[PDB]
DNA sequence: ACTATTAGAACACGTTCTAGTGGG
DNA sequence: ACTATTAGAACACGTTCTAGTGGG
């Protein structure tokens, strides 16, 4: 049934977030996800043809949910963008290893998951973009939002690998947005 | 001997670049690298404790060599930065699958290779930074160079996965540098 | 006595395959 | 007749281990 099929898609991704929150990218093992979901490994692959597609699908729905709750505080597009980069940078650091697994999956994917990846990318831009205009944004506002998305993925990626501290990431984010709004 | 040891380090990485140029990240197989280098898999791991450390070491020495040849054309720091982002963006597209293997390795590494990764990152910044000042750069010039490094890794990463075309990558690069120099 | 190296078995996990079973 | 699902064997490759060998 399609209702049960949807139910085990949600059970598979919910399992993925549970395991990733506990042990990161190295703990999201396909057999363990298919266990905690009570599905066969063959089923788990039927729903997600790879590990990468799995975790970037879970990132897809995480950012989808966060955008849903996000759809404000700021009289300047500068302070609004700072508010979104602070909201998301703050949240992704709440579950460091869940963030690690999903972000590394998103960043190491190849063309096979391009679609999924692209979707996530778009969403993030939209958020930052909708932060700046407080609505339907400009072309230049989607541009800046795009570059900022890059800078945040780069910095978040550095913090996932102990290459940067929370203070370093905050510095480079505030500085990126400050130079992109001259 | 240390001379022979160095010789097989160079043979291992040269093998890595050869195989990656032919078949990308999925073709850089440890057994195949240890074959083409005439070393044991146990030796290959003695020199590089993982696949990731291997290919990001090869990226380390690729960017080291490119920086060595780079160490100009432009009366404006804008046109100089455009010249470096064009030089590197142009070169990395000469061997698309070698670029794919090394860039994905650099982007999917964890803390174990952080050092190596960090080194590469620094080098790239330096290049862009030295492009702008035409020498010892400012703090703000290293800043902009840093953000541009992010934007280029992001875009190059999108082009490696058929998510963006060469024209798209060129657009977003020129636009990033144009908004970072207002 | 030392430590690097080698060929290969061995192990882990991502992915696929096989045969059998259950649900619409 | 259909197609999803299941448990598990099977295969590939990254990584480690074992025993034996070579070089300073």
């Amino acid at each position: 049934g399609s209702e049960a099929q949807r139910e085990r898609r949600k059970r598979i991704l919910d399992a993925t977030m549970a395991i990733a929150s506990k042990g990161g990218y190295e703990a999201v093992q396909m057999r363990a996800v298919a266990d905690r979901a009570d599905v066969a490994v063959g089923t788990l692959y039927r729903y997600f043809p790879s590990k990468v597609h799995l975790l970037v699908s879970a990132l897809g729905r995480e950012f989808s949910r966060i955008d849903a709750k996000t759809d404000v505080a700021g009289a300047t597009p500068f302070q609004r963008l700072n508010f979104m980069v602070g909201k998301l940078n703050r949240a992704m650091q709440r579950n460091p290893l869940l963030t690690e697994a999903m972000t590394r999956a998103y960043v190491f994917a190849d063309a096979s998951a391009a679609s999924e990846v692209d979707q996530v990318e778009k969403l993030i831009d939209s958020m930052f973009a909708r932060a700046m205009a407080n609505g339907e944004p400009t072309e230049d506002q989607y541009h800046i939002a795009r570059v900022i998305s890059d800078v945040w993925l780069s910095n978040l990626l550095a913090w996932l690998t102990r290459r940067a501290s929370a203070t370093d990431v905050s510095k480079r984010l505030d500085l990126a947005v400050r130079l992109l709004i001259g």
